[PDB]
């Protein structure tokens, strides 16, 4: 009804960045991943195999040290803050990311929001996702906040129900984007990308394939390391979503929508950002 | 002797399910697997794959503390109930499932019995495998009870031995199914599946690269995923028996039967499914 | 010098076991590999996937608690025997196995040789490999004891230098076979499989990719499957020793040498096994 | 300025050794890795899976106990020396090593030197990288010391601002390499290969592919191997650098440059060596 455009393959290609021949890892910046916990350890590798895929130079894991085992042999090029997300309650961060992710697999306790509010302090893009999500307001700060609820979560931030808002999704999201001045992904069929200086897009890519634990985790890191290499974090949000939702219809191209699981999104992402190069 | 039909690829196309573009991990439900043990620890993973892959929303593993590191790297998708075969004999279950798995790995003891007669106070179907068959009866409940014995579990259930049992697989099966009021899947080439309404079909895939251990362990899986996508849990269970059958065949295609290993059933089913789309 | 004849690919089709239609995994009988300690862990992973790779039904790997959760996420299937290795040191083995390995990966000491004496009573073929070696004599049993050296564990067990049994490989290997009353697999470039009745073959396949740690504990693994599968256990042991070498020579076409891992030979012998049917 | 030459394709031809059909294991040596640490385990699978698919014939990791588990079921191959590098700061080693490597994912401490001292003493080729890489001088010794600076460890070890640095390359590389008479490998796109005696190359292979975590800790494990197959000790260097930037260079070929991982780069390799042989 608003006529909200879609992220067209065009604009993707408009926007990638390029990944200069001199350039190295430092270039492409730190990302902080604090997701994972002991009943839920797996969202932190699944974020984390999305961030390292997607252009950043480092990534640091803060996670519990009972989930550091079960990352590594999948993921060895990550490093650890042990206990971070746990520590990050604490006190500012005394290191510099070039972006910061909070959220996945995190019990949704007054303790992450402990550690949002200190992220927060950060000079940097933040994305909050699951148990960081929370209906509470943001402080000015420089650096984009980035919520990506799926229309549950989104339910947990405003009070509006879930039946309400999938009649009006864009409406929703557009805002209350500008009510938190946040980015809001609204994650969903067409999801929508409402910026809060009121620029709204949606999402033309993915299908059901996409419609199984662990997806959305994957794209939390998606974004995370999108934002470390592109020089728009606009672009970074719209092109991770883009992509993410392009990997599960390469999959369905030879495989059933029932089974795709989503780390295999992170093993597709190669050659599915190479299309659009 | 009975003419029992075999669930053939025309069954397969009719009843397979689509998925939606508008839907949601949520559409497909969250699977409970009771499974794996300090000895058996695979037999988890193994089915868990198996479930993931086929088209749940969720999966959740109620299992031990030791085992659950060992899932972790391959299957992040799946999320923990710590310990939870184990607390499922003290009380019903508190959480909704769209279908339950007890068995794989777990020891053939009256404490995986207690957990057995929890789980069936669910509106859910559920399925027994492994440890938690017994020679027992069931209670009048709305979900089908989903029983998967191979011959020798099947003596263990009824007391017929396994040399009489091969014999006449299909009439016993029937037979039981009636007397017990659960479904049974007999396995064996030539599988049977017994509906306690009498309605019986005979397996025509699969091959001996089945004949090694945990490929049962996966089926269950297959089957614990296809009750969360299919409307009808009889086209799930059939389903579930007829690609586990046909992922065989597919393998023995380029590489020799007495060579597969039960987890790469997991990893062939989303070609083969594809196939019958 | 005695012109002992290659066992070669016409022998290996000739002898190659079926995989019939009606068999379960019964039929292919349950596996014992003893295996694996905490400075050597691999090798009970390597020997594990060249066992359940190469036609077993079930196999049990019994190794230190340690070692049990490195094996689980790449080898599922297996099953295992806590402490197995150090528990064979105390008594007969109570359960029956098709086939029975130890060695990789153990210290050469008197608890292993223990752990020997102990199987040896066991009414099935047992592999000697690794720190299983070591300079004794065997007890008159019914089944097979095969011994795999290279020529290092050969010097180890007879005192026949190294560089003087290499230049009479085929001599040494037969004189000791004999002697012995065991099989020898006298390993190298042209393996030697020397039987204690006087039948002697040489190996005609592999090449210098096998030459790095690992090759020779999958090696063990893969007799051990084998004579799981075939009737002969002379067949067993001498398709196990081609096909290993086989699998590299695969690698080697469109990978340097350099480079083969030896837990890839086990991912290979699926092609190379069906090129022989 | 200085007209260095490329190590080109034609010089990688020439120099790259053969793996001889009547070699084993020892004829390409033990390898000795002191890598990985309690919060960056991955260097250590990184350079073990760079070592390992290099030519070696065993490769012995010395590690913390919290990283070996980390290993093993990615690199089942290699063994271990259990708190390795912790225990070489107390003792000249006992055993032979073909080559040495130390660094990847240690920390920067004195106690790291004081195993560097003690691996000096060794008659063989030793890698410093890293954690590794301090302001030091080096003793007289007949085995070659390979350092691996990026610009920001050559700014460490040297006083050398990176801005200046990064001006005069191969001149600065040159000249610390004679100061110090080691080898200095200074990263970055055009790597220099500085050899102590005025030997000076540059890499002409590679791409922002490497611009990412873990890729140098992979370079450090490929230059460790190739040093065990080689005869010429600076013909492994340069193979090593050559041959991991041309595993960038494949990947980019149907991937996106910002998606590669360093553990990629060992899985290419296999093929990317085949087309030099
Ligand atoms: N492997 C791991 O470690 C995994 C970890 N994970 C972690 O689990 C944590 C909890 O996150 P979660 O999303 O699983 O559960 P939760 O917040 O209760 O939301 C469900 C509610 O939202 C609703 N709803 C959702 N989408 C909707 C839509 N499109 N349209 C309509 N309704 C929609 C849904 O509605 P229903 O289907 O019930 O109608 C239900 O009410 C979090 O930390 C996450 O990171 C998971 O990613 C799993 C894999
Ligand atoms: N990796 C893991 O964690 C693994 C875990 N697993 C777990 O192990 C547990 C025990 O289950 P299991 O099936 O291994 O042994 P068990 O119940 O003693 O049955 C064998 C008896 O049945 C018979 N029999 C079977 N089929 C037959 C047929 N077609 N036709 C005829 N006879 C037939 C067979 O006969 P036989 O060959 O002796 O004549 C023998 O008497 C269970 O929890 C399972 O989940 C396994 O899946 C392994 C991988
Ligand atoms: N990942 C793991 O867990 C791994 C574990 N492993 C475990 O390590 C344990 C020790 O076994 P191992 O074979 O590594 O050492 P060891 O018995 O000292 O033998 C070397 C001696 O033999 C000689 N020699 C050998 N072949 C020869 C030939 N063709 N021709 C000539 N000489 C030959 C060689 O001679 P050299 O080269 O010194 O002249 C040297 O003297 C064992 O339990 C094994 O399973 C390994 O498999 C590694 C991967
Ligand atoms: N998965 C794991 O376990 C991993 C483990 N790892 C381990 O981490 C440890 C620390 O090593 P590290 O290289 O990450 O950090 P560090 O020494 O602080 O160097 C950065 C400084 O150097 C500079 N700089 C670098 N290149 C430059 C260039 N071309 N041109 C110009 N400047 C350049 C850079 O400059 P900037 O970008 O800030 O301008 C910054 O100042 C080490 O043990 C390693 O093995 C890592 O490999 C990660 C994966
Ligand atoms: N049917 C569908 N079509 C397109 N995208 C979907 C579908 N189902 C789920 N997704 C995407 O999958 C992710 C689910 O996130 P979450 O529930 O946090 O795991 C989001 O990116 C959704 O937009
Ligand atoms: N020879 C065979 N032909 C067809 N299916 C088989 C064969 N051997 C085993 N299976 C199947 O493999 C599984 C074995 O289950 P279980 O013994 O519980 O692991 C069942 O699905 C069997 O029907
Ligand atoms: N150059 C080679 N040619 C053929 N086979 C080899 C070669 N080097 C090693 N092997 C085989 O690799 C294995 C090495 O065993 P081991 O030393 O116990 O790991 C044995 O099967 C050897 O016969
Ligand atoms: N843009 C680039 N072009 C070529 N090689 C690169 C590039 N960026 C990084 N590398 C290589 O990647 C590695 C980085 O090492 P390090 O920082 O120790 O992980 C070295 O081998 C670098 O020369
Ligand atoms: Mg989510
Ligand atoms: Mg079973
Ligand atoms: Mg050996
Ligand atoms: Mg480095």
């Amino acid at each position: 009804a608003m006529n909200v455009p879609f992220w067209t393959e065009e604009h993707v290609r408009a926007t990638l960045p390029e990944r200069d021949a001199e350039s190295h890892k430092g270039t492409y910046g730190t990302a902080l991943l604090l997701a994972g916990s002991d009943d839920m350890p797996g969202a932190a590798l699944l974020a984390g195999l999305g961030a390292m895929r997607s252009g950043l130079g480092k990534l640091v894991i803060g996670t519990s040290e009972n989930v550091i085992p079960l990352i590594v042999p999948v993921l060895p090029e990550a490093t650890y803050w042990r206990d971070g997300w746990k520590k990050a309650a604490d006190a500012q961060l005394e290191e510099t990311y070039r972006a910061i992710a909070i959220g996945p697999g995190l019990p949704q306790t007054e303790s992450v929001q402990q550690a949002v509010d200190h992220v927060l302090t950060a000079d940097c893009p933040v994305i909050l996702d699951a148990g960081a999500l929370a209906k509470r307001t943001y402080p000015k700060r420089e650096g984009p906040v980035i919520l990506t609820p799926h229309p549950g979560e989104f339910f947990r931030m405003t009070g509006v129900p879930v039946n309400e808002l999938q009649k009006k999704r864009a409406e929703y999201a557009k805002e209350w984007a500008a009510q938190l001045q946040t980015v809001i992904v609204l994650k969903g069929n067409q999801t929508v990308i409402a910026f809060p200086d009121g620029d709204c897009w949606l999402n033309p890519t993915g299908n059901g394939a996409l419609a199984k634990g662990g997806t959305g985790d994957t794209l939390t890191g998606m974004i995370l390391g999108m934002l470390c290499c592109h020089e728009d974090p606009k672009h970074a949000v719209l092109n991770a979503v883009y992509l993410h939702g392009a990997c599960a219809e390469l999959w369905t191209d030879e495989h059933s929508a029932h089974t795709l699981l989503a780390h295999e999104l992170s093993d597709i992402l190669p050659r599915v950002w190479k299309r659009f190069e």
